[PDB]
């Protein structure tokens, strides 16, 4: 199972790790992708997870979008986890750099409650532009299921742990 995670709350754990490497090692039931509404896995966690699946995640996502249309900001869809997980929960957090509403971050985290355990990144953090300290706060205050957060950046990980209330 998950190893070397710092316990933040009864159900939220955190580790300074590459979510791709965590997924390949653990092969969790659910890996969360930090998706956009179009499921275009270009950069950040999405580009990294997609690259780890040899683009199979993008091919599957484009078929999903052709059939269903785009996701909502704050929404999600369950697709295959390919070589990384049983499933991938593609969650759309608000992208502040593309001018989306930060209030939708709580709705985005609510999607995690439909899964008993997940390997996940901090939503709307990184290239999405939100304050990662705020994202972790919304996560622990919204998610009730077991979430194992992988924070790629060491310095960010250190800042998150040392500032967590
Ligand atoms: O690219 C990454 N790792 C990886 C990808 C494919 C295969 C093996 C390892 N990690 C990463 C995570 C978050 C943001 N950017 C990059
Ligand atoms: O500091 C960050 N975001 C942020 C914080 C405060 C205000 C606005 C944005 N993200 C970040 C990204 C990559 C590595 N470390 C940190």
């Amino acid at each position: 199972s998950f190893s070397g995670y710092l316990k933040l709350t009864d159900n939220v754990y955190i580790k300074n790790a590459d979510i791709v490497e965590e997924a390949k090692k653990v092969k969790p039931t659910v890996v969360v992708n930090a998706a956009n509404v179009y499921l275009k896995h270009g950069g950040g966690v999405a580009g990294a997870l997609n690259k780890a699946t040899n683009n199979a995640m993008q091919v599957e996502s484009d078929d999903y979008i052709a059939t269903n249309g785009p996701l909502k900001v704050g929404g999600s869809c369950v697709l295959s986890g390919h070589n990384l997980a049983k499933h991938c929960l593609h969650v759309v957090g608000p992208n502040v750099n593309k001018g989306e509403d930060i209030q939708l971050l709580k709705s985005a985290y609510e999607n995690f409650n439909q899964h008993e355990v997940l390997l996940a990144p901090l939503l709307s953090a990184g290239i999405f532009g939100a304050d990662p300290i705020h994202s972790l706060r919304v996560c622990v205050d919204t998610v009730r299921t077991n979430v194992y957060l992988a924070v790629f950046d060491k310095n960010l990980y250190d800042k998150l742990v040392s500032s967590f209330l």
